[PDB]
């Protein structure tokens, strides 16, 4: 792997998911001084259990989607076989979406962004899952907590995404060394923009899994 | 600093380790197998409070010196203020040590080196401090579990030494940029040798302190 391979792989990735973002960060950053009133939390925390796990769950499956994209312009993932594929997304996808969820985090006021305007967790009460909606409070907070930059979010999940370690892969070396290299790459560029500090502060993905079996 | 930079980072300090590591981890493992009898236990549970501790403070402060020397092969530490060397080394020191003693413990039979062959908790009787003793072993245990390499260790007390975390520095952000450079070639060296699964199983940070705050006299 040359040095000027890695880099290149650098690029690759930072602009594969500045094409599938989503929400550009600064449509993010400049609407969360707009919030929502306190009649409309209201109107969220009065929607039924099924309603509102509806929403959340078309909110994840439309973000999924823009993950799956994510994956399929990476270089080196589209020429693992077909079932390695399905496995390392049926497996990554949702730990990606939270990863990126921190994006609309607003540490401020402990407020995200969902359907229009920012809110805190006092939305999601209808769900009757306390516990599980603040730990995905705790978790954006942390992120939040480093400023992580859109390229370092690109390489972080997308080493979350090409894990060798998935039980159900076949070419399982093949995934190696493609994590190895994405591995590579985020190091790297890590260095370039003196960014190394935020290795020691990333939670372990024992916590992501974690968070997903919920 | 460049990631071939780390490459030679990670390298010089798995080899100021192999220089300052005091006992060969292949030489552990021949010495393994001998095993003090329950007459040479006996042995050393007659001693005095005086006598026991006489001694382990003996091969405290010999540990603490190779320590030492393993920071001042650590170049960048060398580059550092002295108040700061020192502040970094009587906060750290200790702690690696405790960390270095993960080799020399054996978890067939909870027993540990000690003064030329293997004995368990027991043999420290005579200090009459069985909850320290046992907190140690309890904390060997649990590293032997996750078999460190001899690279690992070498980088992982390279951390615990070189932390910006520590009361009386003024130099800090000198330190931290040290720091930072160790925990990428902490990373960068897991991920070689498809390793990074025991960044998890580390202890928790506050659980080194925790085993020097049990420490007066
Ligand atoms: C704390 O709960 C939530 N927080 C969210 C924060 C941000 C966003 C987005 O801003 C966003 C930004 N980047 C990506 N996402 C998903 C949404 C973009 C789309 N959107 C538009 C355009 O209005 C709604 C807003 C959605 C959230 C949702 Cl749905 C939730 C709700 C939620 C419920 C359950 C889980 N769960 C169960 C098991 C594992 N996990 C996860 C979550
Ligand atoms: C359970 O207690 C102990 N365990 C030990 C395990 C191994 C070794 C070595 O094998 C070794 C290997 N690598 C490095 N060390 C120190 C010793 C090499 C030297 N040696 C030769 C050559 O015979 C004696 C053997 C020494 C131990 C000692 Cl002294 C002890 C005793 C001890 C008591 C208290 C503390 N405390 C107070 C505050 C914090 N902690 C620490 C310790």
């Amino acid at each position: 792997a040359s040095l000027t391979e890695i880099e290149h792989l650098v690029q690759s990735v930072c602009k594969s998911y500045r094409e599938t973002c989503q929400l550009r960060l600064e449509d993010l950053l400049r609407q969360r001084s707009n919030i929502f009133s306190r009649e409309e939390v209201t109107g969220y925390q009065r929607k039924s259990m099924w309603e509102m796990w509806e929403r959340c769950a078309h909110h994840l499956t439309e973000a999924i989607q823009y993950v799956v994209e994510f994956a399929k312009r990476l270089s080196g993932f589209m020429e693992l076989c077909q079932n390695d594929q399905i496995v390392l997304l049926k497996a990554g996808a949702m730990e990606v979406v939270l990863v990126r969820m921190c994006r609309a985090y607003n540490a401020d006021n402990r407020t995200v962004f969902f359907e229009g305007k920012y809110g805190g967790m006092e939305l999601f009460r209808a769900l009757g899952c306390s516990e599980l909606i603040s730990s995905i409070f705790d978790f954006s907070h942390s992120l939040s907590a480093l400023h992580f930059s859109e390229d370092e979010i690109a390489l972080y999940t997308a080493l979350v995404l090409i894990n060798a370690h998935r039980p159900g892969l076949q070419e399982k070396r093949k995934v190696e060394q493609l994590q190895y290299n994405l591995e590579l790459a985020f190091h790297h560029h890590l260095c370039k923009t003196h960014r190394q500090s935020i290795l020691a502060k990333l939670p372990p993905k024992g916590k992501l899994r974690s968070l997903c079996s919920q």
